[PDB]
């Protein structure tokens, strides 16, 4: 291919150039990006980010190969799924891109660790069917049997993300050294596996413990002396970016909330048809969208982002406020 300016073919190039000025900002509107990029946000944003960080040249990644992988990856997100489609992936990627550039983490991560995090973010939900792990377990699916009921979807996301590199002209890591490929794989595994919600408690516990014994340079920049600490920060970062929806401008968060409930209810419908015990928040006949988000933010999202903010202080101060404003907004919408 000839490679379009912003990676994708668009009829609204300038309206798109407008939004991409927010590429490095929390305030980026990915819904607009999707609209202006013919529904290919993940391909667009990943291309932009990779140019922005000079990652194509750094790792000697042919552009045509990069674009072919990204389109392939995007195609394996399900368009009929309400929330867990390529838009969610583009969102999580871009948030991750911002969280990497946060001042308190300046010159901490290697280029490889950066590359891994962005690759993990992009693939973390590929080929999601629109139902939870427990649904795949209860139905005795092939997937749940392969992976022994443990992080089924997440394991599936890793398998699919990596196997796609083998489709014609998709090997974006072809010029990486063996050592680097080995190392990237590990990091990506750890990060994607950390997006299983049942890992959240331990993840946050470790992050909290990290925060209490943190050491800083003269500048305010965090000092992560060794590898083990860094991947712990990377795991939490992608996890944060994954649950970053309620930290965004209210206009966006509400649209995310609508997408997730549609997905949730659609599972519930299917659970009902099959006479299965309905999963939490999936019963359209008894679910309070507004209560659920307040519980979610109170028990999961605030504790998570608070701890992250302590770690990167004071870089996340505005993000934390926005979460608290959004919490309040949903509290009063009951
Ligand atoms: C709007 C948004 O952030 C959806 C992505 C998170 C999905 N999600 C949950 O995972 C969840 C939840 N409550 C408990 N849990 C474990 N809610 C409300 C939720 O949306
Ligand atoms: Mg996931
Ligand atoms: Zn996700």
């Amino acid at each position: 291919m000839n490679i379009p300016r912003f990676g994708v073919k668009t009829d609204q190039e300038e309206l798109l150039a407008q939004e991409l000025e927010n590429l490095n900002k929390w305030g980026l509107n990915i819904f607009c990006v999707s609209d202006y990029a013919g529904g290919r946000s993940l391909t667009c944003i990943m291309y932009m980010i990779f140019q922005e960080r000079d990652l194509l040249k750094k790792f000697r990644i042919p552009v045509d190969t990069m674009v072919t992988y990204m389109l392939t990856l995007e195609d394996h997100y399900h368009a009929d799924v309400a929330y867990h489609n390529s838009l969610h992936a583009a969102d999580v990627l871009q948030s991750t891109h911002v969280l990497l550039a946060t001042p308190a983490l300046d010159a901490v991560f290697t280029d490889l660790e950066i590359l891994a995090a962005l690759f993990a973010a992009a693939i973390h939900d590929v080929d999601h069917p629109g139902v939870s792990n427990q649904f795949l377990i209860n139905t005795n699916s092939e997937l749940a049997l392969m992976y022994n009921d443990e992080s089924v979807l997440e394991n599936h996301h890793l398998a699919v993300g990596f196997k796609l590199l083998q489709e014609d002209n998709c090997d974006i890591f072809q010029n990486l050294s063996k050592r680097q490929r080995q190392s990237l794989r590990k990091m990506v595994i750890d990060m994607v596996l950390a997006t299983d919600m049942s890992k959240h408690m331990t993840l946050l516990a470790d992050l909290k413990t990290m925060v209490e014994t943190k050491k800083v340079t003269s500048s305010g920049v965090l000092l992560l002396d060794n590898y083990s600490d860094r991947i712990q920060v990377l795991r939490n970062m992608v996890h944060c970016a994954d649950l970053s929806n309620p930290t965004k401008p209210l206009e966006l968060y509400r649209q995310w909330t609508d997408r997730i409930m549609a997905e949730f209810f659609q599972q519930g419908d299917r659970e009902r048809e099959r006479g299965m015990e309905i999963s939490p928040m999936c019963d359209k006949h008894t679910a309070s969208v507004e209560k659920s988000q307040v519980g979610f933010i109170d028990y999961i999202v605030h504790p998570l982002w608070e701890t992250w903010a302590d770690l990167v202080h004071p870089d996340a101060q505005e993000i934390l406020d926005t979460l608290e404003d959004n919490r309040d907004w949903y509290y009063s919408a009951i």
